[PDB]
């Protein structure tokens, strides 16, 4: 019973494309989905989260789509550049603050090709 | 404008996961829309198609979900089967029966793994 499920695995893209990394998980108790990215050779690092109170979280670029009633969320990589070739964790965690573990999913990598 | 674009370029399923390949056609004009389905070193043989008028199609297991309004398609591949392993293509031409250009996109190479 994995409950962060990640897709796709691979995705290559083109510079300026739109990449849709998406993500569905099972546990109803999740209100809190941090999105990690990790470059080659290094840790997760926290690139943008989205709490189940809202529907999308805007950064520069970078969208958190989440729908709560279908328990799917995707993150959208507007012009995908080729520094944003990393792998994209989505993690659930069922609250911020309290201590409940954080349930990370498999990953989706990414490659943008100029 | 872009003829024909295909998004993604290449993308990696678990087996059983349903994949889709993206494209988007610039011309108004265009009518016809084939898919086809190229393996490692063979020629590409028509796997499904759509028109204009018809804006969903089932081959079994496979779905081409056709948006004229946005000049958006997709190819769907149900549970994808690691055997679906290959590139696929999206063509476009402003008539079938007639001999009208087929404006080819250039694919997205689908692997597909248990």
């Amino acid at each position: 019973m994995q409950q962060v499920r990640q897709s796709p695995q691979s995705l290559t893209v083109w510079e300026g494309e739109t990449a849709i990394l998406n993500c569905s998980y099972e546990n109803s108790a999740f209100d809190y989905f941090p999105w990690y990215q990790q470059f080659p050779g290094e840790g997760p690092a926290l690139l943008i989260s989205i709490l189940s109170v809202s529907n999308k979280k805007e950064d520069g670029r970078f969208t958190i789509f989440f729908n709560k009633r279908e328990k799917k969320l995707s993150l959208h990589i507007a012009d995908s550049q080729p520094g944003d070739s990393a792998t994209y964790f989505c993690a659930a965690s069922a609250s911020f603050g309290d201590n409940s573990k954080l349930i990370w999913g498999l990953g989706t990598s990414l490659v943008v090709n100029p």
